[PDB]
């Protein structure tokens, strides 16, 4: 019955919004559809395999990384709502030219999941939207804000279906793409994560490098102290994919710092922050183990951060272990 | 350039085949396309949520389980090539009626991945094809054969793309579905798995129940004895999904027996056997830890079995640990 | 390169428009896509065959007539831009409720071509947009304006491809629907009709009822006075279809009054007016034979009118014959 | 419920056929789907506009003409059922190479409707299938047979929907393409044309060149002798399109010889013959005005012929006028 487009427009009314934010969200979706479609046939269009350059964070980049980076920059440019872009794949910040310039700042991972592209596992797109407070000209700085300033955030999952997850001050709603008429249809409204769950998601290959808090916690998941049944384990290897299962199943997801990565591996602007926002707006929690992720003031558009999120009873348990070892 | 249909037909020539096996493979694909399509929009068509009955193996069944079971039975019936069907969801064997009866025996998991349906993670279809040796009437027995008698086997993956993996005596080929013209297009011909890999896939929540061989092996993956870097870890929760990554990445996949499941959890006819066939035809190995899976003579259409597969240097390593503890 | 959505938005800028007119045009397209899709498979979804009621103009109505009437009313309602609707299929005017009310008046033939639905010949949608001048409450009257007040007009053709033809004060542009990503892509910008053409389109079965001007004109088409080759003849039976060929080929289209239909058969609000607007904005002409169609002040939302349009040298020729017989 | 593929296979059984004819029909459909898809987006893929060469019959050829010619030759080649091809666009006959050679002879208009390509009006594909009687090597001669030897014939219509019309000795059935799963679904089984109808289809621009029989007949359509209401008139300009409306509506279609075209304009092998077969198998009639079309022995693969077909009471009426003037 309800399309995204109806929903967003109506929300926009309720908010009295002028319309900038709404064209912006519509430009984005269209971008997502464009990607879903490329993605569902990459091999036939021979989009697997690398393009060439490595990237600021040392990521080998491949043709899909680029193709989807471009659609997006380009669709945001032409939205006429954004003055500053931030891309996984882009070394410095993109300052939109004046004629198309607006007052929104959008950070994004055009394609998360690089590992799983070739083996056809779920992939996605991550984005965050901040509003330019400042009055100086639109420099890079304007994209250095703590997540708590996010006005909107979400991700697209290209899993067994394509889905858009969007979250704003009100709450979280899930829309699915009808491949048939090319429109997103709302399927879940105002979702909330379970208070406690059954699954722990973490890459255990790093067992060697984990700190003693994570180590203990994992142990506690596998040998419950109280005899309850033990937690099940899932790690896909795509954040968007693991985070999503966690939103709708409950449980907890983990990419904490390690001996060799004091700040963990995920990127704070365009990975960590959006997900923690979503998680919190759904009734989730999202910490580094020492601080809430949204409260970190960024000093590099490309910086990394530890991320632990999901059901709040589950997250809490780890935080207490963390303090214990303090 | 090359469609499935061209390929199969040509193979059929090279084989001098009469044509039964080829209509059979074509009936199947069509079934897969039918499913992919339902699947990419289940939520819009409201196919998430359960149907009602539990199943012989105690599986909660849900609407997609059924919808895809039916398309398939029905498309195989009408292939005119099969005399005996075996379904995850079907209590006893389906004996095809004479008028449509043929000489092939097909076992199948219409939908593997039940956990991940609601969270939109990759799902698939598994199948095996045996040829009826016997001359008695077509009873259930005829589907009790060791995998080594498989004439064809494979799976469909509904991941970020839909893909058909088919394997016959010659070798393994991968085809992808062009959503646009509704035909499968061959993308990889005569694939082979790497001899040794970087990833171990297993549900570690069972850490408590593993035997001492698996335990040691996991330990050896996380703390290499020789200082090489440690293996990475992936478990999606969909066999088809994990097995596929393993075929194209190398590495190893594991659902071994545990303290509470002496024979492991995966089903030998319609899960274990096809995958081990594929794996071996690709240059893989597939054991219970004590015997090759294909060599087990089945005595129940619905029986379970331990399954360890993937790169042969990787599989070997575990077998030696297994013998060690012998 | 350019989507509809980019185009319209940009036009809207150039026009300084507040945004109402632009959400309105976007709501409409979406409606068109919805229809194209139903239409390309009506038979499979069993949309051929009648619904039940006859209609104000005595039209037998059938399931597609309804299905597309509804999508449209509903998508216009929710546009939040329109206060008064006019439907082929609707007896009296639809007054939008206040909460969704806007300042646009849209008349429309949800589905033109009824004859050719069952035989799968081209069908289309016609629409006109007027802006409410008045300050009284939004009654029906507000949709009684001469075409010259149209702020926008066009049609969708579901021919061998789906196409959107839109025309505003600037000129005419053609967009095509990419079935694949579900977006309209501009293919022809700022089109203009040829000054004189080779084709006459008219239903000659009415030969008996034509007046002496049309009769003479047809004769002159078949036996040129100057020996030039004779004009070719096309009548599909779908106005949208015939009018479109005429825009891009040149020539002339005819549904003039007859002995038994003093005012011809096509409906002025939602058929005649949009087409004449398009035609004129493309450099065409559009007369009853006695007056320009756009200049007629309507007194019934459902009234009929003669319509002759196309290349201006061609139209002129008939007008002179018309005056001759004056 | 029923797909083409089920239908054809079953028919094939009833016929005891070996299977050649059935792979052949399946190869063809696939070709049709390929075309429908190109066609529904030609403009976006920029397939409008000419390729270059003129053709044996003096036809300006354009990119779609070629693209669809190729898919088809190629898909028939690889069917392994055909030894001799005949193309609108091909100067001499295509003799299939031995390795792929079979025993069927297929004549075809890869794309009928050239006029209406640019204006997006309905277009189609026409084909005829003959079986090679002869024992000499497969030369061109083998495609010179009277239509009565056709074992199968039909056309694809890319109208507001794509449809396959197939006719064999049994009768005629209509299938529609589900754009969504890419399979043809049977919608009308064993169709029959009305005995008498309301519509005459002919290009009246040739009024000057018609003979006295056609002239009188048209006159009789416009001024009934008995006062019945007069017939309506439709000519789209695409044979496939006009012929189809005639099959399902009744009436009559006309491209008779004229003063300047003693043998009319349509091509006997790949246009005239298939349509007359269909028409007759549906309970239709199909004459030149002097002889049945199917009974003409062809002497040039590219020859032309007059064609008059449709409801038998309607066709008869003209034949009597023809004899009258004898
Ligand atoms: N479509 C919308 N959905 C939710 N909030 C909106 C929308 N449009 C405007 N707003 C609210 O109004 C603010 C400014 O939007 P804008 O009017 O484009 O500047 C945003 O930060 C939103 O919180
Ligand atoms: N399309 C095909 N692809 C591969 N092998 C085939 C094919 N058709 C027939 N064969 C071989 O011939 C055997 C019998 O097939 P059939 O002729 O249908 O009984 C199969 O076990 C295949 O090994
Ligand atoms: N997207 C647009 N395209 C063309 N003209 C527009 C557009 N938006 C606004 N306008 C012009 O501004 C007028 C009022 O539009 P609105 O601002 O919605 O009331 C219309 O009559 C148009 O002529
Ligand atoms: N699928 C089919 N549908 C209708 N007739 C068929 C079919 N297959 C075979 N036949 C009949 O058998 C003849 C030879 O076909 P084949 O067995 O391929 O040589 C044809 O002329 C048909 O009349
Ligand atoms: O393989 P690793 O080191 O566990 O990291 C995987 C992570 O990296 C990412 O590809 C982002 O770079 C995520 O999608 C995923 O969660
Ligand atoms: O959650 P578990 O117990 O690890 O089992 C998951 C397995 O079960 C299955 O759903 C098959 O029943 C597989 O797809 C998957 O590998
Ligand atoms: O069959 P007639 O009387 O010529 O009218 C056909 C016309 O009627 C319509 O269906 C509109 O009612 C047009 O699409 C078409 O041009
Ligand atoms: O424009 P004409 O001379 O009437 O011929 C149109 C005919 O030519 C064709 O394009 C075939 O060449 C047919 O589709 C159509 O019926
Ligand atoms: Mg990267
Ligand atoms: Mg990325
Ligand atoms: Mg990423
Ligand atoms: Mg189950
Ligand atoms: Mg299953
Ligand atoms: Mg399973
Ligand atoms: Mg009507
Ligand atoms: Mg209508
Ligand atoms: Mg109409
Ligand atoms: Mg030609
Ligand atoms: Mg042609
Ligand atoms: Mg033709």
């Amino acid at each position: 019955i309800v399309t995204l487009t109806r929903f967003v427009k109506e929300e926009g009314r309720k908010a009295r919004g002028t319309g900038e934010m709404t064209q912006l969200l519509n430009s984005l979706c269209t971008a997502v559809k464009a990607i879903s479609t490329a993605v569902r046939k990459a091999g036939i269009a021979h989009l697997y395999g690398i393009a060439g350059s490595t990237n600021v964070t040392g990521d080998q980049v491949k043709k899909l990384d680029v193709l989807s980076n471009d659609l997006v920059i380009n669709v945001l440019k032409s939205s006429f709502a954004t003055c500053v872009l931030v891309s996984e794949e882009d070394k410095n910040a993109i300052i939109v030219e004046p004629e198309k310039r607006g007052k929104y700042v959008v950070c994004f991972d055009p394609l998360d999941g690089s590992s799983n592209i070739d083996c056809l596992v779920s992939i996605g797109t991550i984005f965050g939207i901040y509003r330019k407070n400042s009055t100086d000209e639109p420099s890079e700085k304007d994209a250095l804000q703590p997540g708590r300033n996010l006005v909107a955030a979400g991700y697209a999952l290209y899993g067994s279906a394509t889905m858009l997850v969007l979250a704003m001050v009100n709450g979280v709603n899930c829309f699915m793409l009808d491949p048939a008429i090319g429109e997103f249809i709302l399927v879940d409204r105002d979702v909330k994560i379970k208070k406690k769950g059954s699954i722990y998601s973490i890459n255990e290959g790093y067992a060697k490098e984990f700190d003693p808090a994570i180590t203990e916690y994992i142990q506690r998941k596998k040998f419950p102290p109280d005899n309850s049944a033990p937690y099940g384990a899932r790690y896909v290897g795509s954040m968007v994919a693991d985070v999503h299962r966690t939103l709708v199943y409950g449980g907890i997801f983990m990419y904490p710092a390690n001996k060799k990565s004091p700040k963990g591996k995920l990127r704070l602007l365009y990975e960590c922050n959006p997900m923690a926002y979503v998680m919190e707006k759904a009734g989730g929690l999202a910490t580094t183990g020492k601080e809430a992720v949204l409260d970190i003031v960024p000093t590099d558009i490309h910086q990394r951060a530890p991320i632990i999120l999901g059901s709040p009873e589950d997250v809490t348990e780890l935080l207490e272990i963390y303090q214990k070892h303090a």
